[PDB]
């Protein structure tokens, strides 16, 4: 990398929770473009990553390289030591690009074994209108919601159980609650502090 | 490309859904000036479009790569594989041409076939005002429709169905259902909440 | 050009309408800067103008064009092609200046030929306060007026036309319809809502 | 120059007009990194200021040559043709320093010269606020004011002149009309709309 | 010089602030005439400028000088002393012409960096009539306001700042505080003491 | 230096006056990491300080230069002109760190020689609550409090003496005047307008 | 480094105290990608690190040096001088990486051994509401607070020690104090000015 | 230095604070009278401050130190010890300079990070005149602020910040809180016990 | 040494604060004993006491280190290294001699540097008979003062500043508040709450 | 020199102000004894006085310098080095002898430059008689002014202007308030508050 460039990753990414489109996204970028070795891929980390969410990303990684060395990894004599140090290798291009797959699927079980994010403490204010709410809770789910996600069910969930304390009983009193969310807006769209 | 074009391109792209004008303008500039292979208009795809429109993308790509492959396409040789492949080879420059025009066109449909999209959900607001609406269902046709659309009829209609609901009443009451745009900005300029 | 530049261009362009005085500087400083072909120059027109008025910028450069060849245009030789083929060839500089004085000339009539503009709809809100008004429709001129405008009169007019409906009568009633802008200024200032 | 660089010069200088301190310092340390000659410093008049303006400038500018050729410059052979083109010339160092200073003293004259310019249609709110008045009044003569300017008693005769239309009686009241401009921040610190 | 052209000068200039216009137009005429070195010059401004003023020239001129040598004379070397030595050598003339200039700028910032200047305490009398005020008014600022700053403005502001208090409560009256130099002259005309 | 790098000095500097921490920090970052000659020092000090406090700078350069040319500075050579000039010199590295240095510590005096700064006037609000003034007026000191300075005393006496008018009694009242800074934070929590 | 480098890293730290996550995390990403000399780190520091912050730093990494050479640290020579010095040479790569260690490490104590920080100082408003004052408390904490630290509890404390004086009462009246912070946010959701 | 040398010394700075500008002025005459080495100037240190104040330059002066050789000292070789080592070798008179300079600086430091200073802790006695008052802050001020720090502000603060409580609600009634220095001294002075 | 020796060594101090006698008695029999090196004396200093401490007794030992190396050591060359360094040799015993005077002089000044300190913050209880609280008292002195310290003049002192507040009243009404020590203790013998 | 000759010289000057006449005459005996240098001149001028009058007694300096080598000196060669330096040789006795009448004669102006000056501003007590107010203005007077100006006229006007106001209505009632100074303290004799 350059620093410059890890600092427009880190201010692309820095709204967003491991594993998040948006921060796959930008990382997949990151590791396509700049083809990163595994000090590289290590020095990202933990530029960008808590030390607890980069300690989680390591576990869930180790685990998956052992997978892969179990099963067989093409390119990898476990003559020549660990994974990690055979990626820093500049000879060994294939090893390299499987290092990076694995270190880009590690991400994928931070916001999927996380306990308790971000996006489900999203309570709609006392007074906040349901509205905006809907769009607030929308770009909630889209910063801390993993890849691969069924988004649109709870969406549909979370605009009611998260709902304002009086549109808890407005939703149900219009009878649009298992409704899909374009029902749940239209019959909000009256409802004011 | 390079990481501080693409992100950029992103930056300059997030407020347009695929296939909006804004949006192929920036992606054309973006072919044009940089030239790109499969392989790294692939990249692009992934890092703009989420996994589901980046998948819509896909399957209207490949209708349109089956049509220009079963009508004839030029310097296309069947016997050497597909033509996302041939776009990768440096030396094919009129296949690399012609997939990044199949790429742009696969871009046309995303919004001409998406279903309700957002800008439809553009409900004028219980007391906000009409003539901030209209700039704002403005913007918002701007960022969601496709190319080649007919926005002025569309603009006058919605300037109707999703006005304030006393607006509702308000139009029909001066008379200037019909008229054009800028006759119901006469008429709701003196209305308020 | 380069796509940062051409971004660069876009951003602060963004904000003028085609022909308006910074429109008009900007696309010259960046003609004299980078000194495009008529390749360059269409990606430039598609890229900032939207295709609507690029096309009507095409119906303008054609007519200069034909008025060119017509009455002969210096390097030109007709067996050669037309114009825009001529200016592409990088031996042809003299070509190349007279198509991109001609593509920076085609921008003139946009705004001149216009109907019904945006800062003729800018209406002076309900509450709006007439010193703010005054500054927000000399910004709305400067973004919306062609080349070569008499803006000054039109501003004088266009600061009783388009006033507050109680405007409309308090300039009459201190008597300054038909003052400077100045006197209006000074008029005015003891207007609240 | 670049254009990157000149986009920048207009960006930090847009907000100040022509000849004030901050216009100057910026078009000076401009002149200065970027040597240009009589062309480019043409380009960069034509893109800052406007058609009116780098009109203004072109007329002092002629006088400011006239004197120069008149009197005896440095360098400057007559039979050479005018001052403009002798400093386009690569070899010609000393007239292009001459010709770069003299097209910066020209811009003195703009805003010394100019006719009833913004800073003077500065009125305070009629319930603005009169120690945020003091600020912004500062802020207007720091970019409509010209270089070598005695601006402390401009600015002290203008803090009563376009003072509020109540702060005309109360500065006269507490009897700070003639004293410094901190006695009248000290005497209009408990006024309140 | 002489003596009878000296005194000369002081009779012309006695009425005039020093950098004010009065003063740099016979400093100037002089100057050009008598082809004034180093030693010259000096014996002028203390013959013309009391002691503290030819200290504040002083500052100034030694700041140019620093300026223009850290930038460079066309033929200042770093020996033989510095500049003023080499202005009195008969020699050096283009060192003596550009000592001169440096000399000559260096009063212009006086009236520019002068703290509370006797222009702007100018007061009108209390029986005095408005016409008569705004004629001395004009007086000071054509002579004590510094090199081609903008007058009318001034003017415009401190007649009613400077104004009698009675006369500028008959301008409150009147509301043309703010008022061009002729409306107030008319508004006050009807002022009796 | 480069252009651009000048203009992110200067935006990074705009906030604080000569001599402030921020100030200071910025100027000798710059210094260190673009080794300036003389010309450049001026022509940063001209770009960033205004004519007044250039001069003042130049005022106390001056100054410097001559003690430590009286005293002797290492590398000097007085037959060579003057420390200015020799500073420009390529081949004088050891110099050109000493005018740098006595350059730098010329701006120590701006704020420390200045009169009646900015910060003495942030007099806080009528209605303006405590908590905010204390974090407004510690963002004033650490723009305008010279370097070296005992900021904390001061901010405790502005607490005061700078307060609302009716924090004036209740800082007594509470008797926490000459208490530590977090004693009057503790004391003013309660205070509402 | 290069001046916009350092620019952008100071722009990035400026909310964060020495030692806080953030800070640490760009720091250590600038040591990484730029490896930098002591002579480097020296000014890094004190463009960064205030006066009296830069000399706490110093006040720990000298301990840390001297821990380091008594209990023997590799590749470096005590004859050779000191290791601030042995650093800055081209050829000891090992002993610079040890030095940018010690120096980053030093860093570490600055907040562990910091007297009374800000984030203390962070007490709920009159009538800020407490859902906001958590995640304005988080951000504090997550900018003042040292590395390792056990964040949770301290937060969960400060929730209450620093919380609204209606809120001190609230908190005990549910019966949370001593639950999750998740407990209380729920708890304090109904409060209201 | 001699006995009666250092007894003369102290007794002159006796009444003066360490770093005050007193302080300052009698020991940098000392320094450049004696020329003493480090051992010399150890003692003087001994001597003269306390052995807290002793602990505090020498912190000063290492980091000083450590600062310097980092930069790099003219003569100052990583080798025959460290710079006061370098010092007590009459050859080596340039590393004595070296060490006297920095020596003097380390003492401007201590008032600047000294906390809790006496001079801000002198308040006004019950029946002391407002002048002695006065007169007691400038002495104390005029000492214990550091070098060149601006000294007139604190004055304007302190004077009423200091002042007795009677005396501060005699201020509060003058309205002069804020008032120049003169206007609290006219004010304060019908006053009487 | 060996483990058992320090672990009985911080046994002994565990009570002990630095530089109390105590403390001081076992850690100088321990240097004696086991004559240990640099490396082994920062060993033992982290291990007794804390960061803070070890940091100070760094700062003192830093600051005796260079008085003595500034005067001169017993067989010190400082060609061969710093002290901490050439005290980890076989051959220079007697420069291991000083260094461990020197770290043993250096917990001397400690116990004075401490802020708030605990060895004279000893308070008796409500219901705490005075005698305990006296013998409590005496112990802390003997456990928590510097070296040499005289303890009675302190321990008369304590007797009624630390007393409880009934014994406070009934020394006061005894007029036995300045009375030698065992008058203190035959006073309050009779009294017990 | 030596260190006790300055003391003992700035203990002659402790009361009289730079351009005193005490003044003058210590400082003109120290110069014709002692012969000073340059360099020696400028640490007595370093340590007698603050730095504001040292930077004022610097530019009077500088501008003697300018005029007298501009005019002409007795052993002046500017091109070998400036005033400064060449008075640092033993051979250039004569131009030192210049040189140092240039430095008293900088003083002369010096107290003239002061601003709101203090040895004019003595006032008399509410309870002082006003026979020692006299008194003290005279010491003042012979303290504080500049060398040779008549006392005798300053002292009449001052004894009724800084008189107390029990004295002012003294001298109003009787009429002598222009009266000679000796019917001042006739009139004076018999008043006593």
């Amino acid at each position: 990398w350059q620093m410059k460039d890890l600092q427009a990753i880190k201010q692309e990414v820095s709204q967003a929770a491991p594993g998040s489109p948006q921060f796959m996204q930008t990382i997949r970028l990151a590791v396509q473009q700049f083809d990163p070795t595994a000090k590289d891929l290590q020095d990202l980390l933990q530029y960008l990553c808590s030390s607890l969410v980069a300690s989680l990303h390591h576990q869930q990684l180790d685990s998956l390289i052992s997978e892969a060395e179990t099963r067989g990894i093409t390119g990898y004599n476990p003559l020549a030591g660990p994974l990690r140090v055979q990626a820093n290798n500049p000879q060994q291009q294939g090893l390299r690009r499987e290092y990076q797959q694995l270190w880009l699927a590690a991400f994928a079980a931070l916001p999927g074994s996380a306990k308790d994010p971000s996006w489900a403490s999203i309570l709609q204010g006392l007074e906040e209108p349901y509205h905006a709410f809907v769009e607030r809770l929308n770009i909630a789910l889209d910063n801390g919601l993993p890849e691969g996600t069924p988004k649109d069910p709870i969406l549909r969930s979370l605009a009611y159980s998260n709902a304002n304390k009086e549109c808890q009983k407005l939703l149900q009193a219009r009878g649009h609650t298992n409704s899909p969310l374009g029902d749940m807006l239209r019959a909000c769209q009256t409802w004011t502090p």
